[PDB]
Protein backbone atom coordinates (compact mmCIF):
# COMPACT_ATOMS: atom_id res chain seq x y z
CA UNK A 1 0.00 0.00 0.00
CA UNK A 2 1.31 3.94 -0.49
CA UNK A 3 2.33 6.01 2.50
CA UNK A 4 2.28 9.17 2.83
CA UNK A 5 4.80 10.64 5.09
CA UNK A 6 6.77 14.06 5.91
CA UNK A 7 10.72 14.22 5.69
CA UNK A 8 11.94 17.40 7.23
CA UNK A 9 8.37 19.00 6.81
CA UNK A 10 8.25 17.78 3.17
CA UNK A 11 4.80 15.45 1.76
CA UNK A 12 6.16 12.30 0.42
CA UNK A 13 4.89 9.23 -0.31
CA UNK A 14 6.52 5.36 -0.77
CA UNK A 15 4.77 2.28 -0.98
CA UNK A 16 5.19 -0.23 2.00
CA UNK A 17 7.33 -2.88 -0.17
CA UNK A 18 10.15 -0.41 0.02
CA UNK A 19 9.97 -0.07 3.14
CA UNK A 20 13.24 -1.76 5.20
CA UNK A 21 13.13 -1.22 8.51
CA UNK A 22 10.87 0.41 11.30
CA UNK A 23 10.47 1.85 14.67
CA UNK A 24 8.18 4.39 17.02
CA UNK A 25 9.24 7.65 19.31
CA UNK A 26 6.35 9.01 20.87
CA UNK A 27 3.42 9.50 18.18
CA UNK A 28 6.33 9.32 15.50
CA UNK A 29 6.75 5.81 13.36
CA UNK A 30 10.05 6.54 11.42
CA UNK A 31 11.06 4.20 8.59
CA UNK A 32 13.71 3.68 6.04
CA UNK A 33 13.13 2.55 2.85
CA UNK A 34 14.66 1.76 -0.79
CA UNK A 35 15.03 5.32 -2.85
CA UNK A 36 15.76 3.70 -6.22
CA UNK A 37 19.03 1.96 -5.16
CA UNK A 38 19.81 4.39 -1.33
CA UNK A 39 18.37 4.75 1.65
CA UNK A 40 15.66 7.06 2.30
CA UNK A 41 13.62 8.52 5.40
CA UNK A 42 10.33 9.37 6.33
CA UNK A 43 8.14 9.96 9.31
CA UNK A 44 4.49 9.53 9.57
CA UNK A 45 2.30 9.83 13.01
CA UNK A 46 0.86 6.36 13.96
CA UNK A 47 -2.31 7.18 13.59
CA UNK A 48 -1.99 7.94 9.99
CA UNK A 49 -0.03 4.49 9.43
CA UNK A 50 -1.68 2.20 6.99
CA UNK A 51 -2.41 -1.00 8.55
CA UNK A 52 0.67 -2.98 6.68
CA UNK A 53 3.36 -0.22 7.93
CA UNK A 54 1.59 -1.28 11.54
CA UNK A 55 1.82 -4.79 10.92
CA UNK A 56 6.05 -3.72 10.08
CA UNK A 57 6.33 -1.72 13.41
CA UNK A 58 4.90 -4.49 15.62
CA UNK A 59 6.94 -6.95 14.26
CA UNK A 60 10.35 -4.70 14.28
CA UNK A 61 9.07 -4.40 17.84
CA UNK A 62 9.18 -7.92 18.00
CA UNK A 63 12.77 -8.73 17.09
CA UNK A 64 14.01 -5.84 19.39
CA UNK B 1 32.22 15.26 15.78
CA UNK B 2 29.71 17.11 14.31
CA UNK B 3 28.36 17.56 10.51
CA UNK B 4 27.24 21.45 9.85
CA UNK B 5 24.86 21.63 6.89
CA UNK B 6 21.67 23.63 5.72
CA UNK B 7 17.85 22.05 6.75
CA UNK B 8 15.10 24.43 4.50
CA UNK B 9 17.53 27.42 4.41
CA UNK B 10 18.74 27.21 8.42
CA UNK B 11 21.99 25.93 10.03
CA UNK B 12 21.72 22.54 11.52
CA UNK B 13 24.10 20.50 12.94
CA UNK B 14 24.03 16.60 13.73
CA UNK B 15 26.63 14.82 15.73
CA UNK B 16 27.46 11.71 13.30
CA UNK B 17 26.68 9.62 16.30
CA UNK B 18 23.07 10.23 14.71
CA UNK B 19 23.99 9.45 11.04
CA UNK B 20 22.19 5.83 10.32
CA UNK B 21 22.94 6.42 6.73
CA UNK B 22 25.66 8.11 4.07
CA UNK B 23 25.13 8.40 0.52
CA UNK B 24 26.98 10.57 -2.25
CA UNK B 25 26.37 11.83 -5.64
CA UNK B 26 28.81 13.19 -7.53
CA UNK B 27 30.15 15.92 -4.96
CA UNK B 28 26.86 15.56 -2.53
CA UNK B 29 26.83 13.30 0.51
CA UNK B 30 23.94 12.68 1.73
CA UNK B 31 22.84 11.58 5.27
CA UNK B 32 20.28 10.24 7.34
CA UNK B 33 20.67 10.97 10.89
CA UNK B 34 18.19 10.64 14.22
CA UNK B 35 16.70 13.86 15.38
CA UNK B 36 14.48 13.73 19.02
CA UNK B 37 12.61 11.04 17.25
CA UNK B 38 12.45 11.64 13.50
CA UNK B 39 14.43 10.64 10.77
CA UNK B 40 16.20 13.74 9.03
CA UNK B 41 17.96 14.27 5.82
CA UNK B 42 21.55 16.26 5.16
CA UNK B 43 23.46 16.81 2.33
CA UNK B 44 26.76 18.68 2.19
CA UNK B 45 29.40 19.13 -0.20
CA UNK B 46 31.88 16.61 0.03
CA UNK B 47 34.72 19.19 0.95
CA UNK B 48 32.15 20.00 4.45
CA UNK B 49 31.73 16.21 5.37
CA UNK B 50 34.15 15.19 8.19
CA UNK B 51 36.55 12.50 8.02
CA UNK B 52 34.34 10.19 10.56
CA UNK B 53 31.00 10.87 7.51
CA UNK B 54 33.67 10.27 4.81
CA UNK B 55 34.93 6.62 6.77
CA UNK B 56 31.40 5.64 6.83
CA UNK B 57 30.57 6.20 3.36
CA UNK B 58 33.29 3.96 2.56
CA UNK B 59 32.12 1.65 4.37
CA UNK B 60 28.08 1.35 2.80
CA UNK B 61 30.07 1.61 -0.68
CA UNK B 62 31.91 -1.48 0.19
CA UNK B 63 29.00 -3.01 1.92
CA UNK B 64 27.29 -2.14 -1.33
CA UNK B 65 29.70 -4.29 -3.39
CA UNK B 66 30.14 -7.41 -1.60
CA UNK B 67 27.35 -9.49 -3.19
CA UNK C 1 37.97 6.06 19.85
CA UNK C 2 40.26 2.43 20.23
CA UNK C 3 39.03 -1.35 19.90
CA UNK C 4 40.96 -3.74 22.03
CA UNK C 5 41.39 -7.45 21.39
CA UNK C 6 43.72 -10.50 21.14
CA UNK C 7 45.46 -10.81 17.89
CA UNK C 8 47.31 -14.15 18.12
CA UNK C 9 47.49 -14.05 22.06
CA UNK C 10 48.75 -11.10 21.54
CA UNK C 11 47.34 -7.95 23.15
CA UNK C 12 46.12 -5.39 20.10
CA UNK C 13 44.80 -1.66 19.65
CA UNK C 14 43.02 -0.70 16.93
CA UNK C 15 41.53 2.83 15.89
CA UNK C 16 38.14 2.95 15.44
CA UNK C 17 38.86 4.84 11.97
CA UNK C 18 41.23 2.06 10.71
CA UNK C 19 38.33 -0.29 10.75
CA UNK C 20 37.13 -1.39 7.42
CA UNK C 21 34.44 -3.47 7.78
CA UNK C 22 32.40 -5.06 10.81
CA UNK C 23 30.11 -8.17 11.18
CA UNK C 24 28.80 -10.27 13.96
CA UNK C 25 28.40 -13.86 14.72
CA UNK C 26 26.23 -14.62 17.26
CA UNK C 27 27.78 -12.26 20.35
CA UNK C 28 30.89 -12.02 18.19
CA UNK C 29 32.10 -8.72 16.71
CA UNK C 30 34.35 -9.62 13.80
CA UNK C 31 36.24 -6.61 11.99
CA UNK C 32 38.59 -6.12 9.03
CA UNK C 33 40.90 -2.78 9.57
CA UNK C 34 44.10 -1.30 8.82
CA UNK C 35 47.81 -1.84 10.06
CA UNK C 36 50.83 -0.63 8.66
CA UNK C 37 49.70 -1.44 4.95
CA UNK C 38 48.71 -4.93 5.94
CA UNK C 39 44.91 -5.73 6.28
CA UNK C 40 43.85 -7.54 10.15
CA UNK C 41 41.22 -9.08 11.62
CA UNK C 42 39.97 -8.50 15.17
CA UNK C 43 37.11 -10.38 17.30
CA UNK C 44 35.41 -8.80 20.24
CA UNK C 45 32.31 -9.66 22.14
CA UNK C 46 29.73 -7.47 22.00
CA UNK C 47 30.60 -6.17 25.52
CA UNK C 48 33.71 -5.12 24.06
CA UNK C 49 32.96 -3.38 21.10
CA UNK C 50 32.73 0.58 21.65
CA UNK C 51 29.71 2.10 20.75
CA UNK C 52 31.63 3.84 17.87
CA UNK C 53 32.18 0.18 16.42
CA UNK C 54 28.65 -1.17 17.19
CA UNK C 55 26.99 1.72 15.21
CA UNK C 56 29.13 0.97 12.61
CA UNK C 57 27.87 -2.61 12.73
CA UNK C 58 24.23 -1.08 12.83
CA UNK C 59 25.24 0.90 9.13
CA UNK C 60 26.66 -2.08 7.46
CA UNK C 61 23.40 -4.65 8.55
CA UNK C 62 21.43 -2.13 7.21
CA UNK C 63 23.08 -1.62 3.91
CA UNK C 64 22.81 -5.38 3.55
CA UNK C 65 18.95 -5.23 4.15
CA UNK C 66 18.81 -1.97 1.59
CA UNK C 67 18.24 -4.25 -1.72
CA UNK D 1 42.18 -18.66 -10.27
CA UNK D 2 43.62 -19.33 -6.71
CA UNK D 3 45.00 -16.55 -4.32
CA UNK D 4 47.30 -17.81 -1.73
CA UNK D 5 47.34 -15.16 0.96
CA UNK D 6 48.02 -14.91 4.61
CA UNK D 7 45.34 -12.81 7.05
CA UNK D 8 47.19 -12.11 10.68
CA UNK D 9 49.81 -14.38 9.53
CA UNK D 10 48.30 -17.55 8.52
CA UNK D 11 47.87 -18.95 4.98
CA UNK D 12 44.50 -19.19 3.44
CA UNK D 13 43.44 -19.39 -0.08
CA UNK D 14 40.39 -17.88 -2.05
CA UNK D 15 39.03 -17.92 -5.76
CA UNK D 16 39.60 -14.24 -7.41
CA UNK D 17 35.71 -14.25 -8.17
CA UNK D 18 35.09 -13.43 -4.93
CA UNK D 19 37.95 -10.75 -4.63
CA UNK D 20 36.34 -7.13 -4.41
CA UNK D 21 38.50 -4.36 -3.43
CA UNK D 22 42.33 -4.43 -4.03
CA UNK D 23 45.13 -1.69 -3.13
CA UNK D 24 48.78 -2.16 -2.44
CA UNK D 25 51.42 -0.10 -0.37
CA UNK D 26 54.92 -1.39 -0.49
CA UNK D 27 55.31 -4.83 -1.57
CA UNK D 28 52.12 -5.81 -0.01
CA UNK D 29 48.34 -5.97 -2.09
CA UNK D 30 45.69 -5.77 0.40
CA UNK D 31 42.36 -7.42 -0.56
CA UNK D 32 38.50 -7.75 0.62
CA UNK D 33 36.72 -10.65 -0.40
CA UNK D 34 33.18 -12.11 -0.39
CA UNK D 35 34.05 -15.18 2.22
CA UNK D 36 30.54 -16.78 2.01
CA UNK D 37 28.13 -13.33 2.82
CA UNK D 38 30.49 -11.13 4.44
CA UNK D 39 33.76 -9.54 4.25
CA UNK D 40 37.12 -11.65 4.87
CA UNK D 41 40.37 -9.82 3.90
CA UNK D 42 44.31 -10.79 2.66
CA UNK D 43 47.63 -9.73 2.05
CA UNK D 44 49.54 -11.28 -0.71
CA UNK D 45 53.21 -9.83 -1.40
CA UNK D 46 53.20 -8.48 -4.91
CA UNK D 47 55.47 -11.25 -6.37
CA UNK D 48 52.93 -13.76 -5.36
CA UNK D 49 49.94 -12.10 -7.00
CA UNK D 50 48.41 -14.33 -9.76
CA UNK D 51 47.93 -12.21 -13.31
CA UNK D 52 44.09 -12.04 -12.89
CA UNK D 53 44.61 -9.54 -9.20
CA UNK D 54 47.77 -7.83 -10.53
CA UNK D 55 45.20 -7.06 -13.31
CA UNK D 56 42.09 -5.59 -10.59
CA UNK D 57 45.18 -3.75 -8.76
CA UNK D 58 45.77 -1.76 -11.47
CA UNK D 59 42.11 -1.47 -12.81
CA UNK D 60 41.24 -0.32 -8.82
CA UNK D 61 44.42 2.15 -8.87
CA UNK D 62 42.85 3.31 -12.28
CA UNK D 63 39.80 4.09 -10.51
CA UNK D 64 41.48 6.38 -7.47
CL1 LIG E 1 29.97 3.05 9.27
Amino acid sequence: VKVKFLLNGEEKEVDTSKIRDVSRQGKNVKFLYNDNGKYGAGNVDEKDAPKELLDMLARAEREK
